[PDB]
């Protein structure tokens, strides 16, 4: 594609790795949120997320399903 595909919320969190759309790296989920769920579920800009340690923007995905 011409950009990295989205998908609804529930799909990202809720769907076994094998059945993972092939457009979703499994390790940045947070990727393939519309703006709009990124901005739901993080409340922060996608940059100031970027901006945490790696290990920070880790512990809140596990929490969010979205490890």
């Amino acid at each position: 594609p011409t950009k990295l595909e989205t998908f609804p919320l529930d799909v990202l969190v809720n769907t076994a790795a094998e059945d993972l759309p092939r457009g979703v790296d499994p390790s940045r989920k947070e990727n393939h949120l519309s703006d709009e769920d990124f901005k739901a579920v993080f409340g922060m800009t996608r940059s100031a997320f970027a901006n945490l340690p790696l290990w920070k923007q880790q512990n809140l995905k596990k929490e969010k399903g979205l490890f």
